[PDB]
C-alpha cells in the first residue's frame, strides 16, 4: 500500500540525475550542484562547473530574482544553468539553450564568483575568517574554543574557565566542572550549544531597533567573524555606516578576581558625517544552578531564584546577579556588568530588564518589543535573563566602547564563602579594568602567552597553512586538552570527569609547559594522577575533585608509566620517584611514587592475569566495545576476592588471581612498554635491583605475548579462556571465527598492530605481515578504520545490537585518535626496520593518514569533509568522508607527537635521537626546537624520493662539525645550536 | 563596596512610589500601574484608575507614539497619566497637568478601553477566548490539555495519547509513557514545552511569506484562540482579508489506527474579491527516541536516524517518517502527512524539506529563507525536522482545507512489530479521513462524548461560569487525570509513572465512567492497582507497565480500600471480592481481592506498627517531607527482617515487626477508615465473620489513636519512639517542641484535622478545638496552608535546609489538594456536628477555600492570581496570591467530590444520604444526577442565612410525596425522580 524511501536507499542523487539529463549537451565540469524539483524526485534544477562541492542551488533559491525565474520551468521541466563566455544560459532537456535575463545573469555571476571561499579562509597566522551569511559545512566548523588561565593557582584542571563561541558569538561559558555561567542549551540541534540570547545585543536609534548582533539583514553590508587563538572578533558594517566590532575572550586569573570572567568588548564607530543618538541593550541568560531540574522540574528552577541588582559605592547601578534560596546553589555567585566609554565620559547602565517575557513582549528575540524601554523590574523568579541598557551619542568619526564582564565567583576558590566574596572580587575586577587600555593590554597578554607557549617547536616550511596549523592551532588545542580533557565543547555539554587514561594529553603538552617555566605544574599533574592509583595497582577510571570507579577498566594505570617516562627521560628528574603521594585507597596512607609504579606493573603482570599470563580485560580496556566478559569485576571487588583466594589456597600476595576471564593483548603491549620504561627509569636512578627485575620481566612478558598472542598473520586483540573445548580461544587474527564479513577471515584491530610496534614486540617480519593485512582490510579511502567487521554475539551474548548506520562511530568509522596511534607505530617502524621498501610504504601510509586529519585541510573540500579548519574532530564517516565532532579528542595529542616524530625528534637516554622521515616530494624541512637551557635550528635537505638514515647516505653536522653520532646532546649552554642533515 | 538588592528586598514598589508622589494631586483609584524609570528606582511613570491590576505601562511602552511622548519627561521626571472627562493628561510632580496630544490620547484611550478582558474571557460553555497579543498572567494560564480515547482497547492508562497546546498551538504530543511524537523542549523557560516549529505553518504568495502561524504582526488584524473541551481553535484575519482557522484535536482510537494521531485542520478562506495563488509550508519537529542523549550525546541523537519519504499506491509523496537504526528506537514509528482540499481537488504535498538548517537558511524560524523553495532532500541525519509544501489557488469567497495527520504506531499495541505495521495503520487512518466531512464528524464525536460523560452531575444555577466550570471543565479534568495521573502537562515533561496513591482520581471519576456504560473499565482499574499489592499488604509506590518501589511509602495500600468502598457501595457489586488477581510478588501467584484487602489492613494494623500500635511512617507517608527516620526500610527489606524476627523470637505471622521506628497518625486515620470500609463491604457481602472482625478492629484502632495521638489541642501527625528519655515524643500538636515559629507552640498539620474527621475519629469537641487552631494558625488570606513552621532538624538531625522563598511549595504555600481534603472534612463535619454555630463556621471556611481554587475565578484578578481559568493548578503562593502550576493535581479530584458533597450527595448502604449545605447568600440550588437505572432532578430552597437539616426546619419531597427518610432510594425504574427540599 504505502511505501517508504529512506535517505540512504533513495536510488539516485540530484547531481546524478542532472548528469543523466544534461551531461552530453553541456560540460558539467568536475563539480556541479542540483536539487530535486519535486517530492517524487523525477526532475532536477542544477548548475554546472563549480570549483568545488557547495550548496549553490540553495543560495540561488534564496535569491528572489533567480527563484522567480526558475518558476517559469520548474517543477515540470528539468533545467541546468551554464556559463559560457562569462554569460549565463539555462538549458532544457529538449535542447533549448536560453540566455537568461540580465538581472538573473548578474545574480548567477555574483553567486558563483567566490564559491571556493564560501566556508571562509585562513589567515597567514591560521585564523579562520568566516562570512556570517554563508552556509556551514557542519555544526563544528564555525566554532572556537576559549580557555582561561589558572597557572600559578590551585586546582588548575578543575577551576580553569572555558567557553565555546560560534561565528555569531553563540554558545556558553563555564566555570569549574559543568558549572554554567551563561546557559547551555540541551535541545534537538547540535548547532545550539547555548541559550540564544547569550552574548548578543541590540542597538536603537529614535526608539527603533537598528541592529541585532545575531541577525544579518539587508541593512548589514559587511559581516565577518575571525576565530583566533583564544579570542574571537566579529565585525559588522551597516548601510548607515556604523562599524561594530565584538571581541570575546576569557580573563586570565589574577589574585582577587572571580573564578570565571568572560569579557566582551563592543566597539561602535560612527563612520558617517552626522552624530547619532544611539542606545545599546546587552542581553544574555545565566545558567541555572539546578541543571537536573531543567529536565525534571522546570518550575523548581524558576522559583528557587530571583534577580538582584548591583550598585557601586556611588549608588550607581552596575549590573545583575541571580540570587538563589537553596544553600547548594549559593556556593557560586554569577554576575554581569557593563561600562560605556564615550570620549571622556564613563557610564554604567541606565536601565535593565530581568524577565524574558516582558523583554520580548509581543515581539521575537530578534525584534523584542520591550528592548528599547527596559522596565527596571527585578524578577521574583528565574530564569536569569538579563538586559542592560545605556544611551550614548557618537559623533562623526568617533567610537564608543562598551565593555561587558560576565562571570562567577565560587567557594571552590574561597573559604568562608558567601555572596560578599563575589562582591569583593567583582570590585577588584572592575577596578583593574577601569582604564580603557587595560582590556587591550590583557588581550595582548593572552596573545603573547600563547605565542610564547608555542615556541617549544616551530615548523618553518613553504606552507604557512601547515606552519600556523601546527605552530599555533594544534599547540593551543593540546594546551586546551591538558586543562579540559574531553569535558567541554560545542556538543560536549554534559558533566564529564577526567578519564585516567587521558593522561595521554600530557604526553604531548608536557614539553610545552616545561619550556615556559612550568615544570612544577607538570610534576603536580603527574602526582595528581598518581593519587588515583590504588595500593594494588589498579586506578580510578575517572576523577575530578575525587576519584571513582576503582579498577573498572583494565588499561588505565599502565598509561601513567608513559607519562613518567616522558617526563624523566626529558628532564632527568628522578626526584619524582621519591615523592610521597596519597594512595587512592584513602584512610590517610601515602606511598612513594616508585612503589606505586612497581604496583601498577605487578597488577597487570602478575596478579590480574589470565591463563596465558597476560593482563585481564575486565569490563573493557582502552576499547569500550570489548564487553566480552559479562560477569567482569572492578578492582575493589577483585581485591576482596583475591585476599579470600590467598587465604583459601594458602597463597602469597603477588600470586595470580585465578579465573577464566579473558585477556587483553593491547594491555599486554601497554604493560611491556611500561616495564621497559620502568627499567630505564630505574637505570637512570641508579637502582640496579629494579632495573634488572624489570629487564627480566620485560623479556618474560614479551615471551608470553609471542607464544600466546601471535596468531599466524597478526597479534590477537583478546585471548578467550572460558571455552575449554576450544570452540573460541582468541579474537583478532586469521582463524578467530569471529568475522562478520564473509570476505575476511579473522577480525583485525588496528591497535594490535600499533601497540605491538610502540612496545617494540613485533619483529620486522611480523610488521611486514601486519602492514599487508592493514593495506588489504583496514585502510579505506578515508583512512585507517579501527577494526574490521566482527560478530561478537557468538561469544558475548551480552552484545549490543548495532546503533549506527554504516560509516558512523562503531559501524566502520575512521576513529582519528586510533588512526594517529597507528601512525605513531608506522613512523617508529619506518625509522628502524631493515627493509627500506617496508619503511617507504609505512611512511606513505603515515602521511596519507596525517593528510586526512590535519585540520587546515578541511578547507580544501569543506562542504564534503566538514570538520573544523583549526581544531581536530573525532572521526571520519567512511560512507561520506565527513569529519564529525566532537572537537576535543586524542587525535590532536597524537597528531602533535607524530609530526614531531616525523621531523626526527625523539628524546632518549643520551639526548635527542634524530631520525627524520620526510615526505617523498619534500626537498627541505626546517624547524626550531627549544630546550630548557638551549635551543636548536634544524635543517634537513634531500633529493626527491624516499630517504631515511637507516638506508640512505647522509652527512650530519652540529655547530658546523660533521658528526657520526645521531644522538644529539641536550645542550645546557644557553646557546642556539645549528643541526644540518643532508641526504645524498 | 558594591551592594546587592534582591527583588524581594527592594524597599518600595513602582505603584507605591506613584501614590507617594501623586496620590493627592490625582485620584489613583483602586488599581494603578507603574514602572521605575531608571535602574536606581528614584522615579516612576504610571497610570491611574485601572479596573484591575494589569501590565498597562508595559503595553503603552510598546506603542511608539506613547513611548516617544514619555521621553520628553522620563527618566529625569516622574509622571502619571490620568483620564478626566474622557480625555488624557500627564501630571508632573510640580503639579503641572498637561493635556496630551491627540495621537497620544487616542493610544491611551484604546489601551485602557478593555483592560478588564486582557487575559481573555469565558464563553457561556466555559471555553477560554484568548487574544494572541495580550500578555500572559503566567505560563499555565493560556494552556489546554488534549487526550485521545482508548476505552474499549488494551492498556488504556499506558497507551492513551496526550497533547499540550498553548494559545499559539505551541507544545508537544505524546503516545505511551513519555514517548514523544512532536518534540518536547527541556530548556530555561516554563513557557517552552515544545520545539518552536511544532504545529506551525507559513503561507506564501508570489514567492513571498505572507503569514506565519506563530507571528502576529501589523498584517494581522484579528487573532484569537479558543480553548474548549478536548480541542483548541485558533483564528486569524489578515489585512488582505484571508481568514485562517486552525483546529487541533487527538483522534479517538479505532481498530487499525496508529496508537497516536493528532489532527490539525487548517481552513483558509479568501474573503477578498480577487483569487489568490498561495502555498502552505507545514512544519514541525519529531521527538527523538533517544531522550537521555539530548543531555548526554546530542550527536548520537542525530546520527542514529535519517529522514524517509512516504508514497501512496499511486506513487504520490504523502509525508515523512524518521527512520532509526537501533532496534530499541524502531519499536515506535512516527509519521506526518497532509491532504489539501481545494474545491473538487484533493492533493498531497508537492515538496518537502527535512533539514532545519537548509529550511531556515540565512533567515529565522519566523522568516525562513528556504520556506518557499523546499529542497526535497531527505536528511541523512536527525533531528527530524519536517516541512511539507503545497500550492493552491483560492477563489473569491472560497475556502481551502488542509488536514494534517501527525502520529506514531507502536509495538505497544501490535505483535510482530515493524515499520510495515505503521504503513498499514497510516493507510487505514488516511482512508478513514478521505472524505472532508469525516474530520468534522470525528470532532463532533469528541464533543458529544465529553458532553455525554459530564451528564452524571449537572449544576443549573444562575452562574454559567460556575456551571460550565464544573459540568464541563472539571469533569473533563477528572477524566484526564484518570487516564494520565500526574504524568503530562505544560511543565510536567519528564517521565513519571503512576503513583499508587493516585487511585484517588478514580474516587471522583468512577461515577462518571459507570454512568456511560464503562463499569467494567472501573473494575479493571481496581484490579490493576490490586495487582500492585504484595502478599504482606504493602504496595508498589509506582507502576506503569510493571510496578516498582515495594512498600517504600507507608500510606499507599490504604487508599485502595477507599476505591473499593466507593465502587461497592455505589454499585452493590461484591463480585469483585472474588476476583483472582496477581500478587505483586510474582511467580505467577494470584490471590482473591478479598484476601488482599485483608492483608492491606493487617500490614498497617498489626505487622508494620510502632510502640503505640499505629502504622509505621517508614521513609514517608502521603507527605514526602516527613523524612523523620533516616534508616527507614522498604517493604521487601522489612519482609525479610520480619521473617528473621519470627524465627529468632519464635513468633507467628501477624505479630508486630519490632522496631523504634516512628508512627504515622495520618496513616492511622487512613487505616481506621479502611477498616470501617471493609466491615461495611463484608456486611454487604454477607460475610459475618469478616464484618465482626473489622468492626472490632476499628474500635481497637480508634482507641489507640485517641489514647496515643490526641495531644491536648490537636491530633498529632507523627509519634516518635526512639527517644526513651522523652526528649521528643510527637510532632503535630501543642507541646511537641518542634515549632520554628516563636509565636506558635506546636506544629499543626492540616491533614491531622482532615483525616481525623474523614475517618470519623474526632469527637465534636475535638473538631471545635482543632477548627479554632486552624483559624488562628493555618488559615491565611489565600487559604489553608498544609502545616505551620517546623524545625525538624531537631530530630532528623540533619535533613535538607530549605529550597524555597516564603510562599512557594514547602515554605508556606497553600497546597490546594490538601486544602480540598480539609474542605472534605469541613463539609462532612458541617453536616453532622451537633453545634450549628460550629457547622456554620466550618461551612464558611469550606466555601472560602473553594472560592480560592475554582478555576474560573482566576479571571477575576488574573494578573495577580494567574493560574488557568479552565484547569486546576497545584498551589497558591502565600506571598503573592499567585496560583502556580502544574495543572494536573489532586485539587481537581477533591474539588469535584467536595462540590457534589455540598450539593448533598453521599452514597450509603440504603441509597443517597441527602444533606445539602448551601451558601448563606444562596436561596436556591438545582442540579441533575444520573444513576445507572434512573435519574434525579434536585431542587433546594432556603431563606438567606445558614441552613442545614441537622438544625433547621425543612420539608423533603420525592416524586411529590412528603417523606421523612433523608436517605433517598437508588431507583432502578428507568424514570426521572423529582426531589424537592424546602428549608423554613
Ligand atoms: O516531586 C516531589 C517533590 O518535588 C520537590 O521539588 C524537588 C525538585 O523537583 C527536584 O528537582 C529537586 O532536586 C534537585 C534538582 O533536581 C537538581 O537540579 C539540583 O541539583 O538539586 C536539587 C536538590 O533537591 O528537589 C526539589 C525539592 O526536594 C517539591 O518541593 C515537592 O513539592 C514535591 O513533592
Ligand atoms: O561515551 C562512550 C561511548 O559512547 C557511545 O555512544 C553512546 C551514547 O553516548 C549513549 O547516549 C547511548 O546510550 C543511550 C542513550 O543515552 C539513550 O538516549 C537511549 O535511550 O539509549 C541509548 C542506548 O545506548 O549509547 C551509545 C553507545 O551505545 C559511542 O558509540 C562510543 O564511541 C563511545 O565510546
Ligand atoms: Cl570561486
Ligand atoms: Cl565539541
Ligand atoms: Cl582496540
Ligand atoms: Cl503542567
Ligand atoms: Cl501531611
Amino acid at each position: 500500500m504505502i511505501t517508504k524511501v529512506t535517505a540512504r536507499n533513495n536510488k539516485i542523487t540530484p547531481v546524478e540525475l542532472l548528469n543523466q539529463k544534461f551531461g552530453n549537451k553541456i560540460n558539467l565540469g568536475n563539480f556541479a550542484d542540483a536539487v530535486f524539483t519535486d517530492a517524487a524526485f523525477k526532475n532536477v534544477a542544477g548548475i554546472a562547473n563549480l570549483p568545488m562541492k557547495a550548496p549553490v542551488m540553495q543560495v540561488l533559491m534564496e535569491n528572489s530574482i533567480v527563484s522567480k525565474y526558475l518558476k517559469q520551468f520548474v517543477p515540470d521541466r528539468s533545467v541546468s544553468f551554464v556559463e559560457e563566455g562569462q554569460k549565463f544560459y539555462i538549458v532544457l532537456e529538449d535542447g533549448q539553450k536560453i540566455e537568461v535575463p540580465e538581472d538573473v545573469n548578474k545574480a548567477l555571476k555574483a553567486t558563483v564568483s567566490d564559491v571556493k571561499h564560501w566556508a571562509g579562509y585562513l589567515t597567514e597566522d591560521g585564523e579562520h575568517v568566516i562570512d556570517l551569511l554563508k552556509p556551514a559545512p557542519g555544526p563544528h566548523f564555525y566554532v572556537n574554543l576559549l580557555i582561561g588561565n589558572r597557572l600559578g593557582f590551585k586546582r588548575t584542571l578543575q577551576t580553569t574557565p572555558k567557553s565555546v563561541v560560534d561565528r555569531f558569538g553563540r554558545g556558553s561559558f563555564r566555570s569549574h566542572a559543568a558549572t554554567q555561567v551563561l546557559a547551555t542549551r540541551f535541545d534537538m540541534r547540535q548547532e545550539e550549544n547555548g541559550f540564544p540570547a547569550n552574548r548578543q545585543f541590540y542597538l536603537y536609534e529614535d526608539g527603533k531597533q537598528i541592529f541585532y548582533s545575531a541577525l544579518i539583514d539587508d541593512n548589514i553590508v559587511e559581516a565577518t567573524s575571525k576565530h583566533s587563538s583564544n579570542r574571537t572578533v566579529i565585525k559588522y558594517k551597516t548601510a548607515s555606516n556604523l562599524e561594530i566590532t565584538r571581541t570575546i575572550f576569557l580573563v586570565p586569573h589574577k589574585k582577587g578576581f572571580p573564578l570565571a570572567t568572560e569579557l566582551q568588548r563592543i566597539e561602535i564607530k560612527n563612520a558617517s558625517d552626522k552624530a547619532r543618538n544611539l542606545s545599546i541593550t546587552y542581553t544574555g541568560m545565566f545558567g541555572t544552578g539546578a541543571v537536573h531540574a531543567i529536565f525534571e522540574d522546570v518550575t523548581y528552577t524558576n522559583v528557587i531564584m530571583q534577580s538582584a541588582a548591583l550598585y557601586n559605592d556611588k549608588g550607581e547601578f552596575i549590573g545583575i546577579t541571580p540570587d538563589y534560596y537553596p544553600e547548594e546553589f549559593k556556593q557560586d555567585t554569577r554576575f554581569v556588568t557593563m561600562i560605556v566609554r564615550n570620549g571622556d565620559e564613563k557610564s554604567f547602565p541606565q536601565s535593565f530588564s530581568t524577565d524574558y517575557n516582558d523583554f520580548v513582549g509581543t515581539g521575537t528575540l530578534e525584534h523584542p518589543a520591550g528592548g528599547s524601554n527596559l522596565n527596571n523590574k527585578l524578577n521574583r523568579k528565574g530564569p536569569g535573563f538579563f538586559a542592560l541598557g545605556a544611551p550614548f551619542t557618537v559623533e562623526p568619526g568617533k567610537t564608543v566602547i562598551i565593555d561587558t564582564f560576565t562571570g562567577l565567583s565560587s567557594s571552590k576558590d574561597n573559604e568562608n564563602y558567601s555572596d560578599a566574596v563575589m562582591l569583593r572580587e567583582l570590585d577588584n575586577l572592575l577596578r583593574y579594568f577601569e582604564k580603557s587600555e587595560s582590556v587591550e593590554e590583557t588581550l595582548n597578554e593572552i596573545i603573547n602567552f600563547h605565542e610564547n607557549y608555542g615556541k617549544y617547536f616551530q615548523f618553518n616550511t613553504g606552507n604557512k597553512l601547515f606552519d600556523s596549523g601546527f605552530n599555533r592551532n594544534l599547540a593551543f588545542q593540546v594546551l586546551y586538552q591538558t586543562f579540559m580533557s574531553r569535558s567541554f565543547g560545542q556538543t560536549q555539554k554534559g558533566y564529564r570527569e577526567i578519564g585516567f587514561r587521558e593522561i595521554q594529553d600530557l604526553f604531548a603538552s608536557m614539553y610545552y609547559f616545561i619550556n615556559i617555566g612550568y615544570q612544577d605544574f607538570v610534576k603536580e599533574l603527574l602526582f595528581e594522577w598518581t593519587a588515583n592509583v590504588y595500593k594494588m595497582g589498579y586506578a580510578n577510571h575517572n576523577f575530578y575533585w575525587v576519584g571513582k570507579q576503582p579498577g573498572l577498566y583494565s588499561d588505565d594505570s599502565l598509561w601513567l608509566l608513559q607519562a613518567y617516562y616522558r617526563y624523566i627521560i626529558y628532564t632527568k628528574d628522578t626526584s619524582v620517584l621519591n615523592e610521597e603521594v596519597p594512595v587512592a585507597d584513602g584512610n590517610n596512607e601515602k606511598r612513594a611514587v616508585r612503589e606505586t609504579l612497581k604496583a601498577i606493573i605487578q597488577y597487570s603482570a602478575s596478579i590480574s592475569v589470565g591463563d596465558h599470563g597476560l593482563p585481564l580485560l575486565d569490563l573493557a580496556d582502552w576499547n569500550d566495545s570489548l564487553k566480552i566478559d559479562s560477569n567482569s569485576i572492578d578492582g575493589a571487588t577483585k581485591e576482596k576476592l583475591y585476599y579470600e583466594q590467598l587465604k583459601k589456597t594458602n597463597g602469597k600476595y603477588g600470586d595470580r588471581f585465578m579465573s577464566d576471564y579473558s585477556e587483553s593483548v593491547m594491555n599486554a603491549f601497554l604493560l611491556k612498554l611500561a616495564i621497559d620504561h620502568l627499567a630505564e627509569i630505574a637505570t637512570l636512578d641508579n637502582d640496579t635491583q629494579l632495573a634488572q627485575q624489570m629487564s627480566e620481566l620485560s623479556k618474560e612478558v614479551t615471551d608470553r605475548i609471542q607464544k600466546h598472542a601471535w596468531k599466524e598473520n597478526f597479534f590477537a586483540r583478546v585471548l578467550i579462556n572460558r571455552y575449554k573445548d576450544g570452540s573460541y580461544t582468541y579474537l583478532g587474527a586469521k582463524g578467530d571465527k569471529l568475522s562478520a564479513d564473509p570476505n575476511i577471515d579473522g577480525v583485525y584491530f588496528l591497535n594490535s598492530f600499533a601497540w605491538s610496534v610502540l612496545s617494540d614486540v613485533a619483529t620486522d617480519e611480523q610488521i611486514a605481515i601486519m602492514v599487508d593485512v592493514i593495506k588489504k582490510h583496514l585502510l579505506t579511502p578515508y583512512g585507517l578504520r579501527l577494526v574490521t567487521p566482527a560478530d561478537l554475539n557468538k561469544i558475548a551474548n551480552d552484545t549490543a545490537t548495532g546503533h549506527y548506520f554504516f560509516g558512523d562511530r562503531e559501524n566502520g568509522a575512521v576513529f582519528k585518535h586510533a588512526s594517529m596511534m597507528a601512525v605513531a607505530a608506522l613512523i617508529k617502524a619506518a625509522k628502524k626496520v631493515k627493509d627500506n621498501e617496508l619503511a617507504k610504504e609505512m611512511a606513505r601510509i603515515a602521511y596519507f593518514m596525517i593528510d586526512l586529519v590535519l585540520p587546515y585541510k578541511n578547507l580544501e573540500n569543506p562542504f564534503q569533509v566538514a570538520g573544523n579548519p583549526r581544531i581536530s574532530t573525532q572521526y571520519i564517516n567512511t560512507d561520506t568522508g565527513e569529519n564529525i565532532g566532537p572537537l576535543l579528542s586524542g587525535t590532536a595529542t597524537w597528531l602533535n607527537l607524530n609530526l614531531i616524530s616525523l621531523a626526527g625528534i625523539e628524546y632518549t637516554r643520551d639526548g635527542i635521537s634524530f631520525n627524520p622521515i620526510l615526505r617523498e616530494e619534500e626537498t627541505q624541512l626546517n624547524f626550531t626546537l627549544k630546550a630548557p637551557k638551549s635551543s636548536y635550528k634544524f635543517s634537513i635537505t634531500k633529493p626527491v624520493g624516499f630517504a631515511r638514515m637507516e638506508s640512505s647516505e647522509y652527512e650530519l653536522f652540529v655547530d658546523g662539525q660533521k658528526i657520526d653520532n645521531t644522538v644529539i646532546p641536550m645542550y645546557t649552554d644557553e646557546k642556539e645550536h645549528i643541526v644540518t642533515l643532508k641526504f645524498k
